[PDB]
């Protein structure tokens, strides 16, 4: 299931879970005790250039963002893992927000990776990507429930419009320790569009990836 428009492609794969000892094995070569219950080790969401240059997301890469006693939450601020062969685009921090104030040509949503925190809540990565005529907009987050103690929230948005030679990554990350959200209905903490307005931002960072010239 892939799509192309003008200079870029996109490939997408959404498989299951990996297998139980296969998991114990990856386990090892990360070098951390556990993997999360739901491991998508195949799933990707890549978008590239017709010069090698581009960027995906998979659930292998997003887990060595996480602490190496461990984090059992599987925290991470992983934000894309670059593309490309002598031809690489260049991270250079900028003052470009992504104010996300039109039209759908191309949608998917893939996850990476869940775990449920031994019934004490969940954790989750997932992406998604919206293309439209004139640009795309892409949407990596971690979700952190703990049941009645805390969420937390990594976004990563991406944006590129298609006579700009460059695109925009923003990242935040919000938490808020859950006994200080007076008068939040319970499904609020089961919709995280819908909550993630009503938590402080703890970290801000806005780069721009700068395009390879010829």
């Amino acid at each position: 299931s892939d799509f192309s428009f003008g200079p870029w492609k996109l490939t997408a794969s959404k498989t299951h879970i990996m297998k139980s000892a296969d998991v114990e094995k990856l386990a090892d070569e990360l070098h951390m005790p556990s993997l999360p219950e739901m491991m998508f080790g195949d799933n990707v969401l890549r978008i590239q250039h017709g010069s090698g240059f581009g960027i995906e997301f998979n659930a292998t890469d997003a887990l060595r963002c996480v602490n190496n006693p461990y984090d059992w939450t599987y925290t991470t601020d992983y934000k894309g893992t670059l593309l490309g062969e002598s031809l690489k685009l260049k991270v250079v921090p900028t003052t470009d927000h992504i104010d996300t104030e039109e039209q759908i040509k191309f949608f998917e949503e893939v996850l990476l990776f869940e775990d449920e925190l031994h019934d004490h809540g969940v954790s989750s990565l997932s992406v998604k990507i919206r293309v439209m005529p004139s640009s795309f907009f892409l949407l990596l987050r971690f979700f952190l429930r703990i049941d009645g103690v805390l969420i937390r929230m990594n976004d990563t948005r991406l944006y590129h419009e298609a006579d700009k030679t460059y695109m925009l990554r923003e990242y935040t990350s919000r938490e808020s320790k859950i006994a200080n959200l007076m008068h939040v209905p319970p499904s609020l903490f089961t919709e995280p569009n819908e909550i993630s307005q009503y938590l402080p931002i703890k970290e801000a960072v806005c780069e721009k990836l700068v395009f390879p010239e010829r």
